[PDB]
């Protein structure tokens, strides 16, 4: 008989020591009235100006449309990936940074300064952490250093379409059982829930699971408002969590170190420059001439061209355009990423035409063919695949607001372009030529 314990269990206490102890807690009481009060008004605020949106994921092969409705806001140029869908941040008043509007940055940097208080929370209890264990400080730091938050919302009126917790009886999920994704390894997270206004199904409640483990019970903690939680260390890893619905609506804020070593604007523009260095780059035109057609160098070029593309390009633009919503810091690095894969569509027409040619002997066109091919064929694979997320059944229910556009695209009609959009005739000659014999 699969259970669950709440603070009415007798064991509850026990078992949240025993099974549970880098899961921690702390009340509404422990944060001030004037924080409270700035941080409750920033998410109506959002809320108001539509700024949250139901993502339109991808998990096991389907498009699937999250119940909560969803903002991510953090560092000017960093994302967070999850469910195969890159969530661009609205950038928060971080130092050293005209974007967004006025009410909307000032929510922003509430959330910033709700970032600051957590953070040092978590500091707090991670050295405690330490202290109780055995009876360094910059490992502390980086894995409390919030680089993001993502705030959720679910009003259960209009959003009645959830599913039954399976394994405990916890009732009904906001969020299912999942572990969150894209994070530095060992990385705390902090959550501030804000409602409006067995488990008591009338309350909102944060459910834990451990990893394999339907026997163990559940925990069930319920939040009120102001209440925040924070996961420290592995116990994102070694647990699952879901978010069970109370009845009435409400917010979260989920701060994260997301991993974005390569998720990140610096990064992926960084990655450009560094595909680029193999065209001579006198002048900005279509006459695109390698450097070099070194097997290593032409293999990174189409991969780097593959990474602007899917995981920039397409993600981007299939949300979009939404965010311009609340913010437009993106506009003008979506544009310049544009810009420079289709100079990347330039490159690997150049190399196409270099395979092409009569002098070259057979051996080193080989060589070519062999360094780009997992890519080409990677790439018509993956336009087949944002083409199709583009155009399902559920994508065509959101809004103009939000409709996916599925850019870069275009006609073979499109003189601007030099290659098509379709590489299936190209991929197969070219597997044709390596076989040649
Ligand atoms: O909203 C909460 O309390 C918990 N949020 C999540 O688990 C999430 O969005 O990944
Ligand atoms: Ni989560």
């Amino acid at each position: 008989r699969g259970s669950h314990m709440t603070p009415k269990d007798d064991e509850f206490y026990q078992q949240w020591q025993l099974k549970y102890p880098k899961l921690i807690l702390r009340e509404a009481s422990s944060v001030s009235e004037e924080l409270h009060k700035e941080v409750q008004e920033a998410f109506l605020t959002l809320h108001k100006h539509g700024c949250l949106f139901r993502d339109l994921v991808r998990i096991q092969g389907k498009d699937l449309l999250t119940p909560v409705s969803r903002i991510l806001i953090g560092n000017p140029g960093c994302t967070y990936k999850y469910l195969n869908t890159r969530l661009f941040t609205v950038p928060w008043p971080v130092k050293g940074s005209k974007h967004t509007e006025a009410e909307i940055a000032a929510a922003c940097e509430t959330f910033l300064k709700l970032n600051d208080y957590l953070q040092i929370e978590t500091i707090q209890a991670l050295e405690e952490l330490a202290a109780k264990e055995k009876a360094d400080e910059v490992d502390i730091k980086s894995r409390a250093a919030y680089n993001v938050t993502l705030l959720n919302f679910m009003d259960p009126q209009k959003m009645p379409y959830l599913k039954e917790e399976p394994y405990f009886g916890m009732g009904k999920m906001a969020v299912s059982w999942h572990h969150d994704e894209n994070l530095v390894d060992r990385s705390a997270v902090a959550v501030y829930s804000y409602s409006c206004e067995g488990r008591d199904p009338d309350i909102w409640h944060v459910g834990f699971k451990i990893s394999w483990d339907i026997e163990t019970p559940g925990l069930a903690i319920p939040l009120h408002q102001g209440d925040c939680y924070f996961m420290l260390d592995d116990l994102n890893a070694t647990h699952q969590h879901c978010v069970l619905a109370g009845s009435q609506p409400r917010f979260s804020s989920t701060h994260r170190v997301a991993e974005c070593s390569t998720g990140t604007l610096d990064y992926i523009l960084q990655r450009c420059q560094l595909a680029l260095q193999n065209v001579c780059d006198d002048v900005d035109n279509d006459d695109v001439s390698l450097k070099s057609f070194e097997p290593a160098v032409l293999k990174q070029g189409e991969e780097i061209h593959n990474e602007v593309e899917f995981e920039w390009l397409r993600q981007f633009w299939f949300q979009g355009n939404r965010y311009r919503k609340c913010t437009d810091w993106w506009c003008q690095p979506m544009a310049q990423l544009e810009a420079l894969w289709k100079k990347m569509e330039g490159v690997t027409n150049a190399v196409l035409h270099e395979v092409k040619r009569e002098g070259l002997p057979v051996e080193q066109r080989n060589e070519i063919l062999t360094a780009i091919l997992a890519s080409l064929t990677a790439r018509q694979n993956l336009r087949r695949e944002w083409h199709a997320r583009c155009q399902s059944r559920i994508a065509r229910t959101l809004p103009a607001d939000q409709k996916p556009e599925c850019r870069p695209y275009w006609e073979k009609d499109d003189a601007s372009m030099p290659l098509p959009f379709d590489l299936t005739d190209i991929v197969s000659e070219l597997r044709g030529q390596l076989l040649e014999a």
